[PDB]
């Protein structure tokens, strides 16, 4: 009958395999969401060891067996290709809420009616989301530094979240072009050693990674009209490569950066003449360039032409922290900007790279949504006793459905108290009681003092898409997994 | 006497290791068909994991042992290469039948007597199975729509069932000659993104996944003369491929699909006079163009040529979803249509194209049989109360085997019933008790509230085509597979 892997479970012997499974690493992921928790470490097979908090990674080098188990994998990798933040979320609430549809289970419903359930408490959940939205619009600077505060929250350092959060705001300000559409590509995040965390300044242009060719070459030029070339200024030795550099001298250019190198001797020449060139210069540098300088990007070197060319405010080398680099400031039109990142380590650099890339995200979804929620624990709470009100309205099995998921709404701002050594109970209570009577923005649970208060005022806050993402894209994918009832295993 | 690998069971060793073969089998796949059906999670020793719910690919995979348990897949196999449907339906109750035929054969009875029941409870079957007819004509609009949704329930949707439904009877409806006849090939199922359920159309025509060979071509033609060019279009590089281009130009194509393409070189001549071309096009999306626009499909390019050739209203290539595709509408004369269809992903697509290619068959019968019947068990439950008032006639072991046939067809609505999570003594009563009275279109088990219920007047029901050969096929499997009681055993 069957064949080819076979070991067969439905039923009970079915409900043990899934629910272990979904349990397991949960737990794994349980106490690694907010400001409460706390560090793992990973090792394979190759013997290599692996510190991480953050839930993608965590379960991807770890080679799992249960492949129902490898269906949730699923469920946090769908979440950090797409909006990032709220991993731990999407998966956690996606184990609980399994728990909860166990002691069902249990009651022999019917798995028929329990997803009947958390269908039109998903569905609904929509409704409360979306008006728990304290909605304050788009370019308001106050609220673009709350939304880009929480952005840094969490991290080696959310202190420098007020200079991390400002030089930010300027810099996708200053990107999008018809307000409503939210270009990360465009803000680039160098990072260099020495300053403090405050020190972190936004050149109107590009920051590249590129010494001078010739030492031949003045090295600062003022009023610049910098070249691209992509394609080769290499032709062999004389002429060919004579030919192409006493061109650009004849166009307009001193500044040069090409994507395609230089000789030896045609950096002499280049020198000679008072243009500076930057050698193997990557095709990320190129466009950057292009955008920052004003630059339309050409192939070649041969092409390389004044018009086609830039407008440039300052263009040194300066040795940064024992490298050098190419710094082009004063730019006219940046669609597009480099943030100089001032620096701890490359890794408190890197993260303040992250904490505006991940920033400038999230505020490309206050272009697209001006919405802007709730303050970690928050809206939880309300959609709780909204939720919770909203069940006296269903009946049926359908009751049962949608009170067992407010109740597991409860688990983050739950662990996010107990991880914090506090009494869950009273804050509930505390948090809840405020959320009902003051809104969306007031009704928070920090950490700290161990008290409801105001993200909003604070603001510590997060963007809408987020929030939004997070809790659907796992909800319909823990009935999914709710719902397969048969497993014949196998490799 | 017998070689090699031996072991040998009758009887009472045997009755059990066919039953077992029998039940498991079964047990495996009841819970799958119906409102109510649950997934499945294969596995072989590749390793490879599989998620499916019918019954034919279920028992093909899973690599079963016994080799009466092997005459099983056989069963469900018949049962999807003819009609598609009921492969759960043939199967399950056949190893239910098998479960009950056990009761008495540990009764003693001649095996002889069980069977002898069983055929002639079968062919009364017969004569109930086509009085539950709830007769209509063929090419009517309401009762056409119910097959039409009926082809489209317990699917990915459903949903969009009405509007599933309405495109798939324009469709069919304009294909049929002499009304008798239901043909399949001219419909087919084109898959694209964006919309929803309800705005999928049909394209009086054909719509291939083919864009413009050519960048000169002209990206839009008014009322322009199709060619079918299955030839080579192929010679040796400048002259030969020319003049073949030129020919084309000489007949009257505007407009040219090739099903071997097209060189280089002859693309930009196609593209310097008008002519638009369509390279490595299947022998699929050239037999349907065909009809589409009307053409007489030739053998190369160098006949494609003005009389053999086509009249569509409109052809332009529009990127739908991303990507660019050639539509074909306007068709004079489609005795064969597109259906273009929106939904979801690839998924919900496909799925449309699934839910119309059933929807064509079963059309394809009740133009073959002028006929209508009541799904989820108003046919099961009318049997069983007719079937069962037949017994009383007939005197001797044939009794005893008539009974159990009838209250084996309480099986299925009996699940779909459980599997709801209600009760199925008072349902069961109810629609019983509302079919000797109301009539054979009338008493039925909906899930949803949970009541016996006009198929009919809400629009759930199912072809004949379907009904017929599924109870066919499916009894008189099991019953011959009941019928051998010896079995000798070698690898």
């Amino acid at each position: 009958v069957l064949p080819e892997n076979m070991k067969r479970y439905m039923g009970r012997d079915a409900q043990r395999m899934n629910i272990l499974a979904g349990r397991i690493i949960a737990e794994t992921v349980r106490s690694t969401l907010g400001p409460k928790g706390m560090d793992k470490m990973l090792v394979d097979d190759l013997g290599d060891v692996v510190v991480t908090n953050d839930g993608v990674t965590i379960l991807r080098e770890m080679s799992v067996e249960h492949p129902a188990a490898k269906m949730l994998i699923e469920v946090a990798k769908t979440q950090e290709k797409e909006v990032g933040d709220g991993t731990t979320t999407a998966v956690v609430v996606a184990g609980e809420l399994l728990r909860k549809a166990e002691e069902l289970l249990d009651q022999n419903v019917h798995p028929t009616i329990v997803v009947k359930g958390y269908q039109a408490a998903a569905q609904k959940a929509q409704e409360l989301l979306k008006t728990i939205a304290c909605e304050v619009g788009a370019q308001d600077k106050e609220i673009l530094t709350k939304i880009a505060m929480t952005s840094i929250t969490g991290k080696g350092a959310e202190k420098a979240k007020e200079k991390l959060a400002e030089i930010i705001v300027e810099a996708v300000s200053a990107v999008v072009d018809d307000e409503g559409k939210v270009d990360k590509d465009l803000i680039k995040i160098e990072k260099k050693s020495g300053a403090s965390i405050d020190d972190t300044e936004l050149i109107k242009g590009v920051l590249v990674d590129k010494e001078r060719v010739s030492a031949q070459m003045p090295k600062k030029v003022t009023d610049a009209k910098i070249a691209l070339l992509n394609c080769a200024i290499e032709e062999t030795a004389s002429e060919m490569l004579k030919d192409m550099v006493a061109e650009i001298k004849a166009s307009g250019a001193n500044v040069l950066f090409c994507q395609k190198g230089i000789d030896d001797l045609a950096q002499h020449y280049l020198a000679k003449e008072g243009i500076v060139a930057a050698r193997r210069v990557k095709k990320s540098d190129m466009e950057k360039l292009a955008k920052a300088t004003g630059a339309n990007v050409i192939t070649n070197i041969k092409d390389l032409s004044a018009q086609d060319l830039g407008d440039a405010g300052l263009v040194e080398e300066r040795k940064i922290s024992g490298d050098s680099m190419i710094f082009v400031e004063e730019c006219k039109h940046p669609k597009a900007v480099t943030m100089l990142i001032r620096g701890t380590t490359e890794h408190v650099i890197e993260e303040v790279a992250r904490a505006v890339d991940d920033a400038v995200g999230v505020v490309g979804c206050t272009i697209e949504d001006g919405r802007i929620v709730s303050g970690g624990g928050s809206t939880e709470v309300e959609l709780s006793m909204k939720l919770r009100e909203y069940a006296e309205g269903i009946s049926g099995r359908e009751q049962l459905a949608v009170r067992a998921f407010a109740d597991a709404l409860e688990v983050i701002p739950r662990t996010l108290a107990e991880n914090a050594g506090l009494d869950a109970i009273e804050i509930l209570v505390k948090v809840r009681a405020a959320h009902a009577s003051n809104g969306n923005k007031c009704a928070g649970l920090n950490v700290f003092t161990g008290a409801v208060e105001d993200m909003c005022e604070n603001g510590v806050v997060e963007p809408l898409r987020v929030k939004t993402q997070a809790i659907q894209s796992a909800a319909e994918s823990t009935e999914m997994l709710l719902r397969i009832d048969d497993v014949i295993a196998a490799e």
